[PDB]
DNA sequence: CCGACGTCGCATCAGC
DNA sequence: GCTGATGCGA
DNA sequence: GTCGG
């Protein structure tokens, strides 16, 4: 809420670019300047006060300046009155439909949710999901929702095979009190670098037999990407919640929590005070060269000498 | 001035 | 019918 | 768009 006014409008500036101008260095230009300014504990009086931030520049810190005097960016005003780009920033919310799918479709006329509701026809298995959802996919699930969806994961993960290990990671892991969605890290000891057919079928589909997995947007042997629901109360209906679940190869649990815990900010980062470090780090090990060996995330943070961050430390 | 700035599993579908 | 090219969410 | 070459 502190320099929420100016995030705000780089979070709008980085969307915009991604969406409809296709330019993902700028969109991550801005989402970094949005980060760095999001963990600066002082009210930014001026661009020039912004620009001592790394990541914040000419551009940004001139920006800075017209937000703060008027309260507003000219930029921004001009984009959301343009007919195409805000259509296509619209239709990029449904699941399914990128920059390049809402760009097609508003070139053709379809610039609504109606408009994809009378052209269902045009809408792959996706995005049809995306369309039925797409106002629960924009709702947060509460801390107390994500909690009652942990137990019947790992509930049912259990009843598949009792030496599976589930872990909830994402916001959740970083104690926020609403999650976008719930991310699953699975894992099983017959599972590892060197050795699954139906591994994560077995668990997907256990999931579909107790109704909480609603429907499939992808599924392969190591990712699924659903919908999911807690089951009802006579009481209302609960939201339909995106749901992802991984399965990892046992031995590299630690990189693979660390990774899928985040946050995205986060892991840009401290693969940056990694390879400032001597280290490479990606989702699964972490190397000088082959990969050292890992017992904890707290490990991981010693290796590249930096004081282990708290899964809460984490959200930036 | 200018090149770097994430890579990937999974789904769809022109163009043969 | 097939698959290399592309798009999606991440 | 930014920052280090
Ligand atoms: N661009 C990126 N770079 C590095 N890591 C990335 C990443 N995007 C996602 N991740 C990793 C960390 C997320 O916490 C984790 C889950 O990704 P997520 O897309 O479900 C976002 P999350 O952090 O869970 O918050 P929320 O909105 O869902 O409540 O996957
Ligand atoms: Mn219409
Ligand atoms: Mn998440
Ligand atoms: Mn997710
Ligand atoms: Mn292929
Ligand atoms: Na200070
Ligand atoms: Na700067
Ligand atoms: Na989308
Ligand atoms: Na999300
Ligand atoms: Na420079």
């Amino acid at each position: 809420t502190l320099n929420g006014g100016i995030t705000d409008m780089l979070t709008e500036l980085a969307n915009f670019e991604k969406n409809v101008s296709q330019a993902i260095h700028k969109y991550n230009a801005y989402r970094k300047a949005a980060s760095v300014i999001a963990k600066y504990p002082h009210k930014i009086k001026s661009g020039a006060e912004a620009k001592k931030l790394p990541g914040v520049g000419t551009k940004i810190a001139e920006k800075i300046d017209e937000f703060l005097a008027t309260g507003k960016l000219r930029k921004l005003e001009k984009i959301r009155q343009d007919d195409t780009s805000s259509s296509i920033n619209f239709l990029t919310r449904v699941s399914g439909i990128g920059p390049s799918a809402a760009r097609k479709f508003v070139d053709e006329g379809i610039k609504t949710l109606e408009d994809l509701r009378k052209n269902e026809d045009k809408l792959n298995h996706h995005q049809r999901i995306g369309l039925k959802y797409f106002g629960d996919f924009e709702k947060r699930i509460p801390r107390e929702e994500m909690l009652q969806m942990q137990d019947i994961v790992l509930n049912e993960v259990k009843k598949v095979d009792s030496e599976y290990i589930a872990t909830v990671c994402g916001s959740f892991r970083r104690g926020a009190e609403s999650s976008g969605d719930m991310d699953v890290l699975l894992t099983h000891p017959s599972f590892t670098s060197e050795s699954q057919p139906k591994l994560l079928h077995q668990v997907v589909e256990q999931l579909q037999k107790v109704h909480f997995i609603t429907d499939t947007l992808s599924k392969g042997e190591t990712k699924f990407m659903g919908v999911c629901q807690l089951p009802s109360k006579d009481e209302k209906e609960y939201p339909h919640r995106r749901i992802d679940i991984r399965l990892i190869p046992k031995d590299q649990y630690y990189c693979g929590v660390l990774y899928f815990t985040g946050s995205d900010i986060f892991n840009k980062n401290m693969k940056a005070h990694a390879l400032e470090k001597g280290f490479t780090i990606n989702e699964y090990t972490i190397r000088p060269g082959e990969p050292l060996p890992v017992d904890s995330e707290k490990d991981i943070f010693d290796y590249i000498q930096w004081k282990y961050r708290e899964p809460k430390d984490r959200s930036e």
